[PDB]
This record gives structure tokens, sequence and C-alpha cells, in this order.
């Protein structure tokens, strides 16, 4: 079956200013970082101080967010979470929706950053907000249908030993309240013909998930068949990226090679998974393998490659852009 919204090809000339990158923009995208480069474990006030930093953000850009907030049994007792959901145009039948886990791994052995972990990942998506809200808020007046939401995840990690019932805390909450939540077509703005609306989770269209980004040269797969014809997209910009010569490689005449042109069967969890068995369709970029640093104390700043955290997000930039015809 063929995907529900017809793919228009990016325009050369979008294409080159999606993957325009300045001075100022590798300034702006690393001073949003900054906020993000604590220990933000749940429970603790850096935690809630990049909460509300992530709220700010959001509610400047004049999107609608929401924070969905309980209090979950943990094997550390009860814990408060908050997931944040930014909605660019709350009446739009149809969300891209993209995501990541703002919580940092309580680490026994010291203080953990978690920069790729998930730091770039939440920076890329304010980031994005930021550089395109000129075009989004344009695109939001068109009655279309489609918008973009944002969804920082809470509590992705284990307290102790990862299990069905320690881990995933926020994730799992929302994908149960959004499904839960009933809706119809007849009370949404704009949705697909051939649409069926029955709750919350049927409005987000597909589900794109960062995490473990910013350490040098990742790999990406396919991992799901239902979301192919949406991860070839990443593919070709990728591609087109480079053919233009808007990549930062070491040496003239390389190539970037992040989104491989294959699928993988690997089984990886993350926030992704309550939302797959309620199916929604889902576009995991994580890298395979993880990051050497991942869960170590070594996952910090400095770790951190800049040129594959800008070739990144020229390729989202021109994703948004090519998904919502910016
Ligand atoms: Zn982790």
């Amino acid at each position: 079956l063929k995907w529900p919204r017809d793919l228009r090809p990016l325009a050369h000339h979008d294409l080159l200013y999606m993957g325009q990158i300045s001075e100022e923009d590798r300034g702006d995208f690393n001073a949003t970082l900054r906020n993000f480069l604590v220990p933000r474990v749940v429970g603790s006030q850096k935690h809630r101080e990049v909460r509300e930093f992530i709220v700010r953000s959001l509610k400047d850009l004049d999107w609608d967010v929401e924070e969905d907030c309980f209090d979950g049994q943990t094997p550390h007792g009860i814990k408060p979470f908050c997931n944040v959901i930014a909605t660019l145009n709350p009446s739009a039948c149809h969300r891209l929706v993209l995501a990541c886990h703002y919580d940092s791994l309580l680490h026994k052995e010291g203080t953990f950053i978690g920069a790729t972990d998930s730091a770039v990942p939440c920076a890329q998506l304010l980031y994005l907000a930021r550089s395109l809200n000129g075009k989004l808020q344009n695109q939001k007046t068109r009655g279309d249908g489609l918008t973009l939401q944002l969804v920082f995840f809470d509590g992705e990690e284990a307290f102790e030993r990862w299990s069905s019932h320690d881990s995933l805390y926020g994730s799992r909450h929302l994908a149960q309240k959004w499904h839960e939540d009933r809706t119809s077509a007849e009370r949404l703005e704009s949705c697909l013909e051939r649409s069926e609306i029955a709750n919350q989770i049927d409005r987000m269209e597909v589900m794109v998930l960062l995490d473990l980004l910013g350490a040098e040269n990742p790999r990406f797969y396919s991992y799901f068949g239902e979301t192919q014809p949406v991860y070839r997209r990443l593919v070709n910009i990728e591609s087109r990226l480079n053919d233009a010569g808007l990549m930062e490689l070491p040496r003239r005449r390389r190539r970037t090679n992040y989104f491989s042109n294959s699928s993988t069967v690997g089984f990886i969890e993350d926030d992704h998974i309550p939302f797959l068995k309620r199916s929604v369709p889902i576009v995991h970029i994580i890298p395979s393998p993880f990051p050497d640093v991942w869960h170590t104390l070594d996952d910090n700043e400095q770790n951190l490659h800049h040129p594959t955290i800008s070739n990144l997000n020229k390729i989202f930039k021109a994703f948004v852009s090519e998904y919502l015809q910016l």
C-alpha cells in the first residue's frame, strides 16, 4: 500500500536553501544545545529547568504547548514525569511528529550528561522549530490538514535494570492517553479522504524518533517496512545534499552515507514501542551500532562531532521542508 500523502520532491531551490548553514546558524544551534548539556535526571531541579526551557522556547514561537504530567511507580519509588507536546496547529487533522527523550540516565558510576542521549536530539527539534519558524507559520495558514508536532518524552530511561515496567514511562503513558482520547474526522480540520480516525493516536501520521545522535558517522537503516517511503526520502535528501556539495566532510570528494539504502534486522526498544503497538508508523533515526560512548560517562559535549550534527541538521531541515512543502 502506498503512503497516504503524495510526497512531492523538494525543488532544487529549496534543497539548496535548506542545506545552507551560517556562522550564526551554528551559533544558534550551539546556544540551544548548551541548555541541554546538563545532567537532567527525573526528580531533579535541572530536569525541571530543561522542561521549562523547552516549553518557553516553543510558546515563544507561538506553538500550542501541553505538559502531560503524572506520577509513576518506579524501582526508586514514586517519581514525577512530564512529557512536553508542542503542536504548531492543534486543529490540523494530521501531524508529522518528531520526537526524542529529554531525561538523562541516572548512572551509578557518576554524573552523566547524555550528550547524544538525547541532548543533541532535543536541541535539534528546537533548532528546527526556530530556524523554520517563518515558513512553518506560513504553512499553518494553508488549511491543508497537516501540521508539525514535537514530542519530548520524559522517563525514557530505566532507573535500574531495563524492563517492560522500568523504562519508557513517558511514552507508555502518552500512547495510552492518546489511544483512549476519542475523536473523529468531523471534529478535525481537513483530514485526508481515506482517513480512519477514532482517537488521538490516529492523528500521528508518522513519528520520526531521533535518538543517540551527535557522534561521528552514524549508520541508519530502515527499521520498518511500513515507513519505507518516508525513509527513502531521507536517503534521497542526503544524496542530493552531497551532490550539491553541502555536506561537511574532512576531505574533498567524500560523501556522507548515514542513511543506508537498506533495511536491517534489529530490535531496539525505545519511545516508539508503545506507539508502534497502536499502529503508528515509525521512522527510527537511531544509529546501529550505538555510539561507542553509549551509557558511559564519556557521553559528553567534547565527544560530539559537530560536522556530523550540522550535516544531520541539513537533512532534517530539508526533510521537514519536503514533507510539509515549506
Ligand atoms: Zn540512554
